[PDB]
């Protein structure tokens, strides 16, 4: 891919974060805390999962960013509609306004309904996310493996402004404490 030149500076929106997340001062890193982080509740916060949105809203153009997933056992990444449900249980699917991939129990899957098996030979330490709003495309790249394609959602029906989407995952195992980090351009 030659998508690097649509690079955008993404920062995390504290106000959308699950109340257990800790976002760094620079708003470029997020990790799961071992307790409630002493913030008030609001209608923006993801209640059931360790999720947070980027501050940026996209309704046009081409956008690229990279996320560091080093030493994590579980995570979700991609984009979602600004109007996605925040409270209660839900599945990550394009019908619900999400265009995502994830790692769970040693397998990588795309958030289709039902989910799609991914074929990755080189476990990624960094993921590139490309969005072409007009084309209706969301693509994922393996930065660790020379930028190799992981998955392309095509014919996407965004149906509104898009926000960068992150899930740091639970840490029941004690092996998933590491942060998601937005990588420098
Ligand atoms: C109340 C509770 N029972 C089990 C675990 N937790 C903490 C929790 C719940 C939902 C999302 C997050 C995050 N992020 C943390």
């Amino acid at each position: 891919h030659h998508h690097h030149h649509h690079m955008v500076h993404i920062t995390l929106d504290r106000n959308t974060a699950n109340s257990w997340l800790i976002i760094s001062k620079d708003r470029r890193q997020v990790r799961m805390g071992d307790t409630h982080q002493n913030v008030s509740d609001n209608k923006e916060r993801f209640s059931n999962y360790p999720m947070v949105l980027g501050a940026q809203r996209f309704s046009s153009g081409k956008m690229y960013w990279e996320v560091d997933v080093t030493q994590k056992e579980a995570w979700d990444l991609g984009v979602c509609r600004d109007s996605v449900q925040r409270k209660g249980q839900f599945s990550l699917s394009p019908e619900n306004g999400f265009w995502t991939i994830w790692l769970w129990q040693d397998s990588y899957e795309a958030g289709t309904s039902p989910q799609t098996t991914l074929h990755i030979q080189v476990p990624p330490c960094q993921i590139g996310i490309f969005v072409d709003y007009e084309a209706g495309v969301v693509s994922f790249y393996n930065i660790t493996d020379h930028g190799s394609l992981i998955y392309t959602f095509s014919e996407c029906v965004f149906a509104g402004p898009l926000r960068p989407f992150f899930n740091v995952g639970f840490n029941y195992s004690g092996g998933n404490a590491a942060p998601l980090k937005l990588c420098p351009l």
